[PDB]
């Protein structure tokens, strides 16, 4: 039923920038599935299956992304799918830089290191975060006009669909 999976964390993000992004995609007749952005405990196998069935994933990195072990395992799946070529991924950097993601800097990184302490999957996760930004994405920084960025993402999704 969906073409686009929107991968992210944060209730505030859901209610603000993502609400506008989802509205614009639906306005452009694009069907989307919204992530378990609050980690209520929606079954991981279903999320991963949703990701696999998608044509496009928007991986929206923000400061809250790395707090969730589940969100990080979704990224693993995103990366596996993109490597094999079964889906198209578009990284979105919401108020952070691609370098912050690839090098795990700042709050984004600190939260990752806190979450992944002692976890044997840590190295594979770092690699996913290092590599995904090698795909060309869209940056929303503190000085961006958000409506313009919504339009930018919608145009990219349409291009990827057609």
């Amino acid at each position: 039923q969906h073409q686009v999976f929107i991968n992210f964390r944060g209730a505030d993000l859901r209610r603000r920038f993502v609400s506008h992004l989802v509205t614009a995609l639906k306005l452009n007749n694009i069907n989307v599935f919204i992530d378990d952005y609050e980690d209520r405990g929606q079954p991981l196998d279903v999320l991963l299956k949703r990701i696999e069935e998608s044509k496009i994933v928007l991986a929206i990195f923000s400061g809250n992304y790395t707090e969730s072990v589940w969100c990080v395992r979704e990224l693993e799946k995103i990366k596996d799918c993109t490597d094999e070529g079964t889906l198209v991924a578009i990284p979105i950097f919401y108020k952070l830089e691609p370098s912050t993601v690839r090098d795990l800097k700042g709050k984004f990184g600190d939260r990752f290191r806190s979450m992944a302490k002692g976890d044997e999957r840590k190295k594979k996760w770092k690699e996913a975060f290092n590599l995904i930004p090698n795909i060309m994405g869209i940056i929303i920084d503190k000085k961006s006009v958000e409506s313009e960025k919504v339009n930018e993402i919608v145009k990219a999704v349409k291009t990827a669909l057609t």
